[PDB]
Formats: C-alpha cells, structure tokens, sequence
C-alpha cells in the first residue's frame, strides 16, 4: 500500500513467509517457483536476515546485470532501513559497493564466479541463493556446477535456487532431487495481438504503437523490448520528438530508457509512479522480462528480437547477433502486462512467424558461445578433467576441445592441458583471455604503462562523444587524437592527453570526449594496477617506442589477424572472411596490409572495431603454435 512496510505486506511472497523459512530450515537446497514481482529478490534474504541466519555468514544473491544487482540492492537497503553498501550492498565487476557491515550481498553471477576462484567453499556465506535461469546463462550452469560440491563439503551452508515452473523439476533433479517450494501468484489475461502482416522497420512500428497506445488507450504504462542502448537512445529521441509534435495541448509521455549502463538517477525514475493526466513508457532490454518489475504496466510492445552470442564451432569464434526471441520469450514479455491487471501485448510480427519461425526455448548459451574464459576459470580452480565437471546443460566435445586449443596458442596452457606461469596470471585479472594475454605480454615487451591504459578504454563504452547535430564537428575534433598505427594507440592518445590536461571536464566538453567513460576507465586502470602490484608484474613505459605497444597487442589478437584484400575490405586469416575497417577507425583513411581486430561486429557489413596496423612477422613471433606448415 503507502509505506514500504504495506508495499513489503501486499507482495505474494509475503502470505508464505513462515512457511518458507521453515522450508528453508528443513532442508539444505530449496527450489523456489513465483511468478516474476512475487518478491523472491527482494524478501528472501530479509526474511532469512530476520531469522538469524547472517549470525552465521553472509547472504549471497546472485543477479544476471548490473542494473539489477544495483537495482534490487538499493529497494532491499531502503527496505532493511540502512545504507547502502553497508548492511546491505552489491558486487558488479569493477564497482564492489560492500564493506565490513555487509550481511545481505546481491552480485552478478560472474562476481560469484570470481569468489569461488578466491574460496571454493565460499565460506563467507551462510546462504547463497542462485536466481534463476532466465535464460540459461554460461554462469548459472557454472554456478550450478561449483555449488553442487560446495553443498557436499559445506553441510552448514543453505543453497536456494530460484527458477521457472517448467525449469523447476530440472533444477531439482540436478539438486539431488532438492524440494520445490511454490509461491502462488496472481496471473491477468493478457489480449495478445499480431500483425496482419510482418513490419520492415521494427523501430518505427514500435514508435507508432507507443503513440497510439499512449493517445487511445485506457491509463496504464507501456513497456517496450529493443535490442540495446544505441538503439534504445534513438527510440526515445524520435519519440521525444514525434510526440513534442503534437504540441502542447496532448497528454504527457514520460519517456525512460533502461539499459545496464544507466546512470543511477535515471535508474531510480523508471520505478517511479507517472502523475495524474500522464503516462509513463519504459524501452528496455530483455532485462525488463525477469529482473527488473515495475508497477503500473499494462501494455507491452514486443517487436521479437533479442541479442545473443552465436558460435562458429569450426572457426571457434563467438559474435553478438540480432535474432527472434524464442517462444518462452514472447510469453514471459507478453506476462509483463498482466501482473497486477489484464493487459495487452503488441506483438510486431504474425501469428504464423510466431508458431513457425520462432524456437520453443532458446539453446543454453554453454551451447552456443567460445567456452576459453569458462575454461580458463575452470582450470584457474584446480578443475583440470572437463569431462568429470556435472554440467546441467553439457558443452558439445568439439566447444571443450577448440577452447583448450585456443588457450594453449594463446601461452595459457601446457601440451598435457594444465596451466603455465602465463596461464595463472592471465586468471588474476577479471578479463577476457586475449585482454589478459596482451597485458601480461606488455610486461616483458616493456609497455604496461600503455598496456593498462589501453585495456581500461577498451572496457568502457565509446569516448568520443558524437551528437546526431554536430556529427561532421565530432569527426574533426576526434581525427586530432587519430595516430598512425591505429585504434589502441587513439585510446592511448586520449586518455593521456586528458591526463596532461589534469583529468579537465572542460577539456574533455572542448575535444568532445565522454568525461563519465574516461573517469570509468581511470578507476579501471587503478583496479587493474592493484593486480600488478600485487602479483609484482614490472609497470614500465615505452616512450616514443609504441611499437612495443603494436606486438603487445597481436600476441593477444592474433586469431583476429587480416589482410588487406586487392579490391575491397580485408580477409581475416582464420577463415579468409571478409571484413572492414569501420568509418569511425583512425586507420579509415589510411587501411594498412595487415592489421589485428579487437572484435567484429554486424551491422550492414562484417565490421572490424578497433584495429591496430601489424606487422605479419609477429604472427610467427608470437603465436608460433597457431601456425602448421608453412616456411619461409
Ligand atoms: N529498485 C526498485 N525500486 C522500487 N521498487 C523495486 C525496485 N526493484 C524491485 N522493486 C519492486 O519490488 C517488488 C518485488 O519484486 P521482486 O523481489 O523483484 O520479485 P521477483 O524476484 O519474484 O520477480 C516489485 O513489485 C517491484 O516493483
Ligand atoms: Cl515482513
Ligand atoms: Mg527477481
């Protein structure tokens, strides 16, 4: 109702309390079922709080994205009645908002993961609840992994595992056939509706719904699936500005962007109740479909697609991909408009494209993503017989055998699979594996000064700012940092010169760069620096020899190697693909014979991001087991 105390009493979770932790006292591993806003997050590890179990360690939830492991830690701290970060707190990679008072501690399940590498036993924990398998996430069946040991060794420790009704009985058969507890919920029809026939511009069509749900139907708030932020950004600009159209005399739309990279006001806003005479339209991710709830929806506008990783089993390479969701999907964001009312679903696509081109249930991501970084970790645990490790979703053989191999050219790993010195300190540093290879490389290359500045920038999202107004303005003032030798050096060149004008917001507003990703990579690096330090890995700088820099970085990404082709683009060397330097690139305009990628992604081409001129002799240099029989 009014008070937080009523709002916590009027959950569905709620009636069930003593009942649950009862169950949760009478048995080890508890599987919990409840429909999505039933209070599973946020009142488990208060009502466990409350029942005395942090007098025996901490409570661990684990959630899937930043914006829900901040999301939930911020209500569940209001809730508690303290700070956050103190009773009540969370763990995201580079950001561990906790201290010695925490007792309840929401983490993303890769941060779990992390701890496990630290304590395999984890300890520190009295209960770790699991939430969920959403989507089947490399990590929820990793997690699932290590803490079916962990529960074998720790009699003491209480494992809960959240889930969905038609996961439930697998979870607990993997669980030794663990009891499941059910919350009964409150389910609202929900009027779906499909399109006569398939949209071109899933954008605009969502748009136009927004707008003719906003203008003609009955109050309640809209709820809107995009792909991601670039694309979510532009859908409340055109929105902003279709709607400032119509003028002033037309009802208010409060437009609320949500994504993982969202500033924490703006976060706080979508969980905010719209005034009288306005309404409110939340564009999401797929975060909105399980982790994050909000109250009011009644509509959702489902244009069907999702981002996922898809692999290349014979080229062992993974990429982020636009593709239709799968049909457990579309019913879980149709769900979101009949929680607390019936609502409606606008579904941008037919009925047929529904029951024909859609998958019952996606393929687990084990399944479909380059499993080098499971492994890595895997093995960082003493986990050296793969084929023992009790996946609840299996790898397929070839995934294992292409991950071991692509570990063993990158130095990581021996011939009989066990790691090296390089190896074990590539898994001290929350990276993925060609990141901590070119890292650790600088170190005896004589450049882990660049090296660490370099690795920071490429784990933040894009520097330079360019407003869709002063684009051509943009391009000139960030062509000023463009060096010679390509788009690492360009990062290098940005932040230090930020540094030399003593971290200026000014500077940065003069030279159009994003001071909140230059201040995100400057903590990164500092965080990263810590590692050095504390493993004595040497900090040492090039100078004006930033060649040093260029070999760093292909004995890192040299499977990501490509030649420049006679006609058009580049052909990478693993597979003689095309692709091509991006327009946003410092080498553009200057496209050298050979080059190294950090990633490739899909737009209209297959575009390489951030590529630094090599030379090919390096290839042979520093991936000498990447190479069979050639002389020269
Ligand atoms: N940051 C937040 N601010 C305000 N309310 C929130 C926040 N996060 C969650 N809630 C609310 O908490 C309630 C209980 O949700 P939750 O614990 O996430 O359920 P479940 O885990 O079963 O899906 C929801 O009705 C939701 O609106
Ligand atoms: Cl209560
Ligand atoms: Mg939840």
């Amino acid at each position: 109702q009014m008070s937080i105390l009523e709002q916590r009493e009027s959950l569905p979770i709620y009636k069930l309390k003593e009942q649950l932790v009862q169950a949760v006292h009478d048995n080890q591993i508890l599987i919990v079922i409840g429909e999505t806003g039933s209070g599973k997050t946020t009142q488990i590890t208060q009502y466990l709080a409350e029942a005395g179990y942090t007098s025996r360690g901490k409570i661990g939830c684990t959630q899937p994205r930043r914006v829900a492991a901040m999301s939930v830690a911020k209500r569940v701290s209001e809730e508690f009645g303290c700070c956050l970060g103190q009773e009540v707190g969370y763990t995201i990679r580079f950001e561990d908002c906790t201290s010695p008072e925490t007792v309840i501690k929401y983490m993303t399940d890769g941060m779990l993961l992390r701890e496990c590498l630290i304590d395999p036993d984890l300890t520190q924990y009295a209960i770790i609840m699991l939430d969920e398998a959403h989507e089947r996430t490399i990590h929820t069946d990793v997690l699932f992994g290590l803490l079916k040991k962990t529960v074998q060794k720790r009699q003491d420790m209480k494992l809960i595992v959240t889930s969905a009704t038609l996961d439930a009985v697998k979870f607990s058969q993997y669980f030794y056939e663990a009891p499941i507890f059910t919350i009964p919920g409150r389910t609202y029809p929900v009027e779906i509706l499909y399109t006569k026939e398939p949209e071109t511009d899933y954008l605009d069509a969502s748009l136009i719904t927004v707008m003719q749900i906003h203008l003609t139907e009955p109050p309640g708030d809209i709820l809107v699936f995009l792909t991601g932020q670039e694309e979510i950004d532009t859908a409340c600009e055109i929105l902003y500005e279709r709607m400032k159209s119509l003028g002033p005399d037309v009802p208010e739309l409060i437009i609320l962007p949500v994504y993982s990279a969202l500033p924490s006001e703006m976060q706080t806003r979508i969980f905010d109740p719209a005034p009288p005479g306005s309404r409110k339209v939340v564009i999401a991710t797929n975060i909105a479909e399980t982790s994050l709830t909000i109250d009011g929806i009644y509509y959702v506008v489902d244009p069907g697609f999702v981002k996922q990783k898809v692999y290349n089993s014979k080229t062992g390479i993974d990429q982020l991909v636009v593709t239709p969701i799968s049909q457990a999907q579309a019913k879980q964001r149709a769900g979101r408009a009949g929680r607390t009312g019936p609502g409606k679903c606008y579904r941008l696509y037919t009925e047929r494209a529904y029951r024909d081109e859609m998958l019952t249930t996606n393929v687990p991501e084990i399944q479909r993503t380059n499993l080098a970084s499971t492994v890595l970790s895997l093995k960082a645990m003493g986990i050296n017989d793969l084929l023992s490790f009790d996946f609840m979703d299996a790898p397929p053989m070839e995934t294992l055998i292409t991950a071991m191999e692509q570990l063993y050219t990158l130095g990581a790993l021996d011939d009989e699979g066990l790691l090296t010195r390089l190896g074990r300190r590539m898994a001290e540093f929350p990276l993925e594996p060609m990141l901590c290879k070119m890292l650790i490389m600088s170190v005896h290359l004589g450049c882990s000064e660049e090296m660490l500045t370099i690795v920071s920038m490429l784990s933040v999202q894009n520097v330079f700012y360019r407003p869709k107004d002063k684009q051509a303005l943009a391009d000139q003032k960030k062509a000023k940092f463009h060096q010679t030798e390509g788009d690492h050096l360009t990062l290098l060149a940005v932040y230090n010169s930020w540094k030399n004008n003593k971290f200026s917001n000014p500077w940065c507003y003069e030279n159009f760069i994003q001071a909140r990703s230059l201040r995100r990579a400057q903590d990164i690096r500092k965080q990263m620096l810590g590692i050095m330090d504390r493993h004595k890995l040497d900090v040492v700088s090039c100078g004006k020899s930033t060649v040093r820099v260029q070999k760093a970085i292909c004995s890192g990404f040299f499977r990501n190697a490509a030649k420049k082709d006679p006609q058009e683009g580049y052909r990478t060397l693993i597979d003689q693909q095309v692709v091509y330097i991006h327009p946003s690139s410092a080498l553009f305009n200057r496209q050298p014979e050979w080059v190294v990628y950090h990633e490739l992604v899909l737009t209209t081409k297959e575009y390489m991001r951030e590529v630094t001129t090599i030379d090919p002799r390096w290839l042979v240099e520093f991936a000498p087991a990447f190479f069979k029989v050639s002389d020269p």
